[PDB]
């Protein structure tokens, strides 16, 4: 019974609705003898008579009544799918999956929550993790878009930069250098310093810049957590270098401050990426556009 | 619209998704791979979204594809159902029983169901053996006349009752040092090489809870999702395990297995049969329900 | 034997394993991709087993690689520890406080620890911030002077004591129709956008439970394992969530966040300071422990 | 710090142990002035004196004393990794990961069980799953060996066949055709038959052979489960075709039997595969050799 055609079902259902081959033909802009043979073929496939002529009309047999609701269910299901596809296309349904490097937690979720108010039907997933996780997900095509800091050479990606990630010297509001301008980088000599964990991107960049300019800091502490570091600074433990976006909620009157040391900010970027040769969904390309938009004139 | 799709196109798509391969699909359907290729391109144009993405040497379903695949499986199911009604008409069948049972009831239901049709050749049967999730799915859609579960879901308005006990027992190979001994305390399982079921499993839960309650530390040698695989692993002397005693129904004259007589075993579970939200039952459904209740009333577990 | 190996070799290896890439490792170590490659194979012969395997464009660490990686990390830690004793000797310091604390305590311990240091300038400090499991290993290895945990482990013999409350609260944006309202029924939450923590977490469990133990069905809009990310999600209007009130300490003057006074909240949790049972506290430990207790005794939670 | 070499620590540790440069240099088959200059360089990088001479002997400074303990730990940790590498090479420790296609559940776990008895140090994972799951594992390199019916072309694999998977017609012991021989395949026409699920491997291989010999069976039931089917057979609901390894536990006095039909068994195979280019661990190669051996002689059940 898979040998039946959709077209033969479409003829059958019309022929049952109306009571005649001819009325059906007129609806389906085909010929009455095409309808009759289509029905004979379909009855041969089913194995039973579908119709009985009584007076001027074709009435359904038991097997025909069953096939009618079978046809109605099937056509219902296709319509339903057609509705899905239409909602997808007009960004009123669908799924957006983002995997994002850790440092981007300070903007991405907020952007993403703005975007959903503007497209409520969308369902979202956000994964916030490290470079190794992200590489794995990329290898398995798990998300629509990936936001990273350093696009992995060994994976075919389509990407571009969209937002600068300055690393800046952060201090407590009462530090001597606070408010001072054009401060030479040698001024960091002998300063209590809170270092990020070994093997961190941030650590490595901070150390490289410090080796280049002969600066020797007193490492008071080593932590793995930017929040922890901000807190340690507040507590007087020292200064550090962190991504400026860690300062997003800080206002006019803050316990923290940026120092204005020369050779800073250490300049780094965030990229958007998708796998090379990927079919970008409607909402993905929509989101991509909205992203580049809101982060172009973003301080 | 979407009535421009053909049933052949959906067959080709549904087999491609299933196999993850134009080649394997073409083999199944007795067609050339370019036929597969162009049928998919055509259908894909008709829908107006991509259904597949080929990233490297790997084929993936898009969102729209994932959604069409469910649509194809519903449609095909409905055509199977119609084919069955037709056979039932042709054979002047009195009507058809619809049963969905939890996985572990495959070791008593099918056989029992054979012996039930013996008594009424006027009746036909559609047995679905599946997990709890799929049973709850079928339950929301009124898909079946009776449901057999280990744990009736709290989401649904059911009319359930228990009918057969499901004792979980310790199983070893006939040559195990504790084999044929009596009244062994549960502490003797300390350090035994043990084969655990997979993580989400309620069998695993029941066992992990009971062992935690008795401060029993076993050496987990293996995790397996399959009862049959476990039984085979026990036969090869990998260790012992805890399984539903009914899994021994399929254990023949060549079997090396035995039940160790451990204190606080069996873990007592049972099976429930369930109607749905006070909806009345056919004469068939009730003739079967009475059958179930009779035959199982005093049915001994295997290896008694 | 393995004394044939070189520390530079081990340093090249560990960077390769860490990066998943000879090129990215080569950039970090200020050297050449051929030299990384060279130095790894030189090391591989010495070991007697392959340390990596390349399938397609993917670089995988072998079983011997994975073992070597752990060995390299232990070794490098010991060298870093030696360098700290040296800087302590040469800095003519009074001594060093070692402290390991549960992840959620980063929102008070590091600040407090600064202030303590300002009070005792001869003391150096090591602050490890990590999860519960890892605090157990560290406990078993007598690694630290004091441990701060959300629940003391049963398998370890510990003197302990609670010192600060950990209220979990409902957090929302200040434009929310429930902002500024008193004595709100818990049932007001149901059918509301909600950001849920990751599966099998202290926090998610403790709110799924209290939502079924007071009959509340919520619309889960997102899943995140980062507290900061959730707060950012709330600022963007994504929904509400339940977080430790202490996560609000880093919420500056531009914050658009608030706590909703929902009935049957706060969910109440605690922090405990613990040491190994019977084991004498150093003068330094003791001085800190006293400072801790004083400062936290009447410490109000943020907002 | 970390400009220090490992040989500098080794020379340092000998020097502390003997209390002289000379006795240390004799142990390391090097000269006395290499030792001195080595220690002096190390003393520079450390930033403090490591030794002081008291009387006839070099004694450790405070820094020296700490350096000695950190050296003994480093050397210790380094020897441990060598014990592991040695244990691995001689199969006394290590990991074997197998992922197998569903139907191999009736034999792989048993063999694996027998194998582990010989090598008790080894940890094992066995994953029993479908072709799609197996492909994902193959793509992410999650296991040592894969056991499959049909290796997927789009993945680079070294593979070889090792055991036949005959599909045979199965009935209840009282079936009319039981005991018979050279039964015509057309005997099955009109016969009550229990089919495997749509899209199965087995259902396809069965529907090929039936369309080819114009065979029309009375499909009484469809089921997803080999165990269920065997039970349904036993309950009188029909006959079916299943892999012969389903019958592994059945002895001479079984409620089941195999019907000796023309064009049967449908011959299918199992293969062992690993990814191409990948080099097999020592325990993996061991297992492979063992698998081929025990299967070479192996008869199907009954
Ligand atoms: O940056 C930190 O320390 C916080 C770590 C984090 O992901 C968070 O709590 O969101
Ligand atoms: O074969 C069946 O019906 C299911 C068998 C099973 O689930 C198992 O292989 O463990």
């Amino acid at each position: 019974h898979m040998q039946a055609t959709l077209h033969q079902l479409k003829v059958f259902e019309a022929t049952a609705r109306h009571g005649s081959f001819t009325r059906a033909a007129e609806e389906l802009y085909i010929t009455q003898p095409t309808v009759s043979s289509q029905i004979k073929q379909l009855s041969k496939t089913v194995g039973l008579p579908l119709f009985e002529q009584i007076g001027k009309r074709l009435y359904l047999t038991e097997a025909g009544q069953e096939l009618l609701v079978t046809c109605q269910d099937i056509f219902q299901r296709l319509d339903n799918f057609a509705m899905k596809v239409a909602d997808i296309k007009g960004t009123k349904q669908g799924r957006l999956r983002l995997a994002v490097i850790t440092t981007a937690k300070y903007f991405i979720p907020r952007l993403l929550g703005e975007f959903i108010q503007k497209y409520p039907g969308i369902e979202v997933s956000l994964k916030v993790t490290n470079h190794e996780q992200i590489r794995h997900r990329m290898q398995n095509n798990e998300d629509d878009l990936y936001i990273v800091s350093e696009p992995p050479e060994e994976i075919d990606l389509n990407y571009q930069p969209f937002l600068d990630n300055p690393l800046v010297v952060i201090a407590r509001r009462d530090h001597p250098l606070a408010g001072k301008s054009n401060i030479p980088i040698t001024a960091l000599n002998d300063e209590a310093f809170i270092m990020r964990e070994k093997g961190s991107g941030t650590r490595l960049a901070v150390q490289n810049l410090f080796h280049r300019h002969y600066v020797d800091v007193r490492v008071r502490l080593e932590l793995g957590s930017n929040e922890a570091i901000k807190q340690a600074i507040a507590g007087g433990m020292g200064i550090s270098v962190l991504s400026q976006h860690t300062l997003v909620s800080e206002g006019a009157r803050s316990e923290l401050t940026i120092l204005d040391i020369d050779e800073f900010p250490i300049k780094r970027r965030w990229y958007v990426a998708n796998l090379a040769g990927k079919q970008l969904s409607v909402i993905t390309q929509t989101f991509l556009d909205y992203l580049m938009a809101v982060t172009k004139n973003m301080p």
